[PDB]
C-alpha cells in the first residue's frame, strides 16, 4: 500500500484546499480524484474561440475571502462582470430596462407583495442559525413545508410568485416544490441574505477569474505534483485496523491516518465502508440530491447588446424561456463576446432530449427577442455543459434538502465518523453551495484533522479571514420604506 | 473472469426470482449479493428463543399471486395473523376496541370526514395508472405537493387528519411532509386500494410464511446451488465491450450477455459504471431514498392479550407512543406468544439513539396502557431490526418519492441501460414495495432479457399470474351510503344552498 498522513478523497477547490492546508503544516498527503481532471464543480475549457470559458463554478464576489485570498495566493486576479449598463426583465412577452440589482414594479399593490416577499425571507432567515438550521426556532415547521408552499402564502399577486419562483430556480437549480423552505432560506441567510445572493455588483455575482476558476484547482495540483492521483475513484474505505485503508476502482490501496471526504455528500454512496456507517449517515446520503443545470455560453462578434445601453443580464419571466438568467460573459478586454445563461431544474431536464444545435437555436431566438436584436442571431460559437449528466457530481450547483431531511440529518452532514473528516462545500457555514464555502470547509476538516493530531487547540479549527482588500464589501442597505410598507394582507387589515 | 449469460446483481426475493426463471430456461445465470445472507429486506431469524421470526418483510395476502406461487413450488405454506379477537384504536391516551378493517368514528361531522377521505384517496388512485403514474391528468399538480399538503387540504376534522397520517406513516415509513402526494396515490392504488393495503383478514396482512419469509430466498439459492455467490459485493459495470463486466469488491470478475440491477435503485449509486449512466438515472438514483423502521418483537408467556377479547391489532396514534402500530405474531400452533410492532418514520429516527433494553421498557409501557394489561411488563424475550443502518438496504421497507421527483424521473426507473435491465420491488406495477413486487419485478426483467435473447415474443413479457386457489380474495365493496354520502365541505354546500 501507499502510505501517507491524510489521503484527501476529491480533487475539487474543498479537497484541494485541505491538502494544501495539510501539505504546507507538513504533513503527507495524497489526492485521490476520480476523474482524468482535478476541479470537480469547476471546469474551465481553453481553445481558439474561447480563450478560456468557466462551464462550472464561476462567479466571486464581496465577502467570499476565503477564496480570494487563495486565488491570490495561487496567482490569480478577478475582473468585475459587466454591469455598467441597464439590466433587463423580461415580463409578457416584453423587456423592460432598469438600474440597481431588483427589477422594478409599479403597480402599488404588487410593489407591496414583492418587497414584502424579499423582506420577510431576510427576517425568517434572521432566527436560523448559520451553523446549525436546525436550532431555527421555527425549525420544524418550515422544515416540513416546501419553498412552493411558503410562495403560495406569502405572495398575494402571480407577479411576486413567478419571480419568487425563478429566484429559487436560479439560486438552487431546483422546484419550488423539491427543497425545503428551512434548507432554502437557510441557504439565502448564510450568503448574506438576498441582496447579497443575487447582486452583481456588491453580490456574488461581481467578479470572475482570469483565466478561468479551474485554475484554483490546477494550481494547487501544480503545487502538490504526483501527490495528486487522477482517475482513482475511491470505491472503499476500511476503519477495522490501525490505519484507514481506502482503495481504489483502479485496485490500489492507500494507507492514512486520516481521511477527508471532499465529494458531495450523496457521492459517499459510491463507498463501500467497513464498517458500515453510522445509521444516520447512510441514510442522510440518499436523501441529499443535487440540483439540475445546463450551463451555456454564445459567443457574438461584439458584445452588441452595449451599444444598446444594455449590459447583458436579463432576467426572463415563465415557463416558454428555456433559460430565465443571463450574465455577460465578455472578456475584461471587450473581447470574445458572450452571453453567459442557464437552463434551471426542469428545464435542464426536458431541453437535455435537444442536440447542441437546437439548443443553441433556442437561446439566440429567445435572446434576439429579449434583447431586442437580430445580432443575437449570429453567434461565432458555442459552449455548453449539462451537469446532470456527470457521475462524480451528481448535478450542479449544489446539494439541496428536500422538505423534513434537514431537521432530521443535518447535524450528521460534518459530524466525523472515526478518522473521517467531511469537507465539501455542502458543510460550509458562509456561501455553502459556492467555492467560497468550498474552501471555508476544506479548511476546517483539514485543521479538525491537525486537532486530532493534537498540533493545533479547539479553538482553531474554526478561523475567521480577513477581508480582502481587493474585494471590499460595501454595506447591504435598506429604505425606510422598504423596511415599514405593509405586506397585501397588512393594507387589507388597514382597510 | 467467470463467464456466464446473465448477471443478476442481488440476492433478495426480486434477483433470486429473476435468477430462478433464467436458471429454469436453460440460461447460465450467477447472483452477485452483497451480504453473507440471501434476502435482504426479508430476513428470518432462527433461535432457541423464538423458534424463527421475520425481522424484514413477512406479510402476506389476497391479490399477491406472484409471492404465493413462487413460495408454494419451494415447498412453503401460509397461516393466517390472528384477527379472532377486537382489534383497538388508541387515541387521546384512551382505548377504543372495534370490528372491520376500520376503527369506528360516531360523531357525524367526523364520519363524513373520515368516509371522505379514504374514498377520495381512492377516487384519485383510479386518475393513476399503475405502469405510469406521471401519465395521470393532473400528475403534475399532485406530485408539486406532498401528502401532508394533500391532508390539509381534504381533511376538515383533526381526528381525520391524525388517522390520515397514521395511516401514511405505516404504509411507508415516511412522514407526509416527506412523500409526493402523486407517488403516494399510486403506491395505495396499486395495492388495491385503502382497503386492500390496510385489511388484515382480506388484505396485505392476512398471512405470514409458517417458518419465515427467508425461506423463499434460501429455497431459490438451495436449487441454484454455487451460483449464489455470497460477499460479493458489485462495484463496477463495464458495457463498453462485446460482454457486460461485473466487478465485485473482492476483485472477482465476471462476464455476461446481459445483467439484471435486483437492488433497491438508489443502491445503485455504491456501483461506478463504465461508460457513465445516462443523465436521467444518473440524477434519478440520488433522487429517491428508503424508509425508516425498527421491526421490534416482544415475547410474552401466552397471548394474555386474547383472554381479554383483543386480536392484538393495536392502532395507536400520539408523539409519544414509540410504536404506531402491532399485530400478534404468535405461531400459528399458539406458542412463542408475541406482539409485533413497527417504530416509524422519525421515531426510527430518534428511538435508535436508546439501548435494546430503553426500547424494549417503552414498548412494554406502551403496551400494558392500550391493552390495560400488567402482563404487558412480563416479557420472556425481545428481538428488533433497525433497518436504517443496513448499507445493502437503505431502509424498510421501500423506496418513496419526494415531492416532484416522480414526474420528472419515474419514466427511467425500469428503462433499460444497454444489456442492463432493472429488477427490485420497486420496479412493480402491483404491490410495488412488497415481496409480491419482488416476484413481479424479477420475472418481468428476466423475460425482457428472454425477449432481447430471441426466446419469447415481446407479449410474453409481462405475463399475468393465475389467482391463488388457497388465498382467496374477496372483492373489494363499499355501501351506497359510503359512496353518496357528502364530504364536510359538500354538507356545507348543501347548508349554503338551502
Ligand atoms: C456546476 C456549477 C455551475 C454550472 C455553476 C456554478 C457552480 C457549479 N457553483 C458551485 C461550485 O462549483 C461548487 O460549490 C464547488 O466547486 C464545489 O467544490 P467541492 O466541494 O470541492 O466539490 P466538487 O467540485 O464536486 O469536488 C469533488 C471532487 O470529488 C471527485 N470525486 C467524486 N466522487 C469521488 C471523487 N474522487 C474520488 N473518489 C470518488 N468516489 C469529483 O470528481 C470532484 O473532482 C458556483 N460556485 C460559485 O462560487 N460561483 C458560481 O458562479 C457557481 N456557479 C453558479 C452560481 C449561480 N448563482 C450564484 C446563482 C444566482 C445567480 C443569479 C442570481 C440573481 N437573481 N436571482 N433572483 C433575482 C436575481 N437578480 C435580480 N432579481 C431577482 S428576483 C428579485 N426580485 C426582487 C425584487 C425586490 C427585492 C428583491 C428581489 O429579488 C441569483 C443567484
Ligand atoms: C391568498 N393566498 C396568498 C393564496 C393565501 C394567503 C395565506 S393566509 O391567508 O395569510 O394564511
Ligand atoms: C373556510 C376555511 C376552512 C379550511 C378547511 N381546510 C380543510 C383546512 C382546507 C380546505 C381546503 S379547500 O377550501 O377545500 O380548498
Amino acid at each position: 500500500s501507499n502510505k501517507c498522513d491524510v489521503v484527501v478523497v476529491g480533487g475539487g477547490i474543498s479537497g484541494m484546499a485541505a491538502a494544501k492546508l495539510l501539505h504546507d503544516s507538513g504533513l503527507n498527503v495524497v489526492v485521490l480524484e476520480a476523474r482524468d481532471r482535478v476541479g470537480g464543480r469547476t471546469y474551465t475549457l481553453r481553445n481558439q474561440k474561447v480563450k478560456y470559458v468557466d462551464l462550472g463554478g464561476s462567479y466571486v464576489g464581496p465577502t467570499q475571502n476565503r477564496i480570494l485570498r487563495l486565488a491570490k495566493e495561487l496567482g490569480l486576479e478577478t475582473y468585475k462582470v459587466n454591469e455598467v449598463e441597464r439590466l433587463i426583465h423580461h415580463v409578457k412577452g416584453k423587456s423592460y430596462p432598469f438600474r440597481g440589482p431588483f427589477p422594478p414594479v409599479w403597480n402599488p399593490i404588487t410593489y407591496l407583495d414583492h418587497n414584502n416577499f424579499w423582506r420577510t425571507m431576510d427576517d425568517m432567515g434572521r432566527e436560523i442559525p448559520s451553523d446549525a438550521p436546525w436550532k431555527a426556532p421555527l425549525a420544524e415547521e418550515w422544515d416540513n413545508m416546501t419553498m412552493k408552499e411558503l410562495l403560495d402564502k406569502l405572495c398575494w399577486t402571480e407577479s411576486a410568485k413567478q419571480l419568487a419562483t425563478l429566484f429559487v430556480n436560479l439560486c438552487v437549480t431546483a422546484e419550488t416544490h423539491e427543497v425545503s423552505a428551512l434548507w432554502f432560506l437557510w441557504y439565502v441567510k448564510q450568503c448574506g441574505g438576498t441582496t447579497r445572493i443575487i447582486s452583481t455588483t456588491n453580490g456574488g455575482q461581481e467578479r470572475k477569474f482570469v483565466g478561468g476558476s479551474g485554475q484554483v484547482s490546477e494550481r494547487i495540483m501544480d503545487l502538490l505534483g504526483d501527490r495528486v492521483k487522477l482517475e482513482r475513484p475511491v470505491i472503499y474505505i476500511d476503519q477495522t485496523r490501525e490505519n484507514v485503508l481506502v482503495e481504489t476502482l483502479n485496485h490500489e490501496m492507500y494507507e492514512a491516518k486520516y481521511v477527508i471526504s471532499a465529494i458531495p455528500p450523496t457521492l459517499g454512496m459510491k463507498i463501500h465502508f467497513n464498517p458500515p456507517l453510522p445509521m444516520m449517515r447512510n441514510q442522510m446520503i440518499t436523501r441529499v440530491p443535487l440540483g439540475s443545470v445546463i450551463k451555456c455560453i454564445v459567443y457574438y462578434k461584439e458584445p452588441f447588446w452595449r451599444k444598446k445601453d444594455y449590459c447583458g443580464t436579463m432576467i426572463i419571466d415563465g415557463e416558454e424561456a428555456p433559460v430565465a438568467y443571463t450574465l455577460d460573459d465578455t472578456k475584461p478586454e471587450g473581447n470574445y463576446a458572450a452571453i453567459m445563461g442557464f437552463i434551471l431544474a426542469h428545464k435542464a431536464r426536458k431541453l437535455a432530449r435537444l442536440t447542441k444545435e437546437e439548443r443553441l437555436k433556442k437561446l439566440c431566438e429567445l435572446y434576439a427577442k429579449v434583447l431586442g436584436s437580430l445580432e443575437a442571431l449570429e453567434p461565432v460559437h458555442y459552449e455548453e455543459k449539462n451537469w446532470c449528466e456527470e457521475q462524480y457530481s451528481g448535478g450542479c450547483y449544489t446539494t439541496y434538502f428536500p422538505p423534513g431531511i434537514l431537521t432530521q440529518y443535518g447535524r450528521v452532514l460534518r459530524q466525523p465518523v472515526d478518522r473521517i473528516y467531511f469537507a465539501g462545500t455542502e458543510t460550509a457555514t458562509h456561501w455553502s453551495g459556492y467555492m467560497e464555502g468550498a474552501v471555508e470547509a476544506g479548511e476546517r476538516a483539514a485543521r479538525e484533522i491537525l486537532h486530532a493530531m493534537g498540533k493545533i487547540p479547539e479553538d482553531e479549527i474554526w478561523q475567521s479571514e480577513p477581508e480582502s482588500v481587493d474585494v471590499p464589501a460595501q454595506p447591504i442597505t435598506t429604505t425606510f420604506l422598504e423596511r415599514h410598507l405593509p405586506s397585501v394582507p397588512g393594507l387589507l387589515r388597514l382597510i
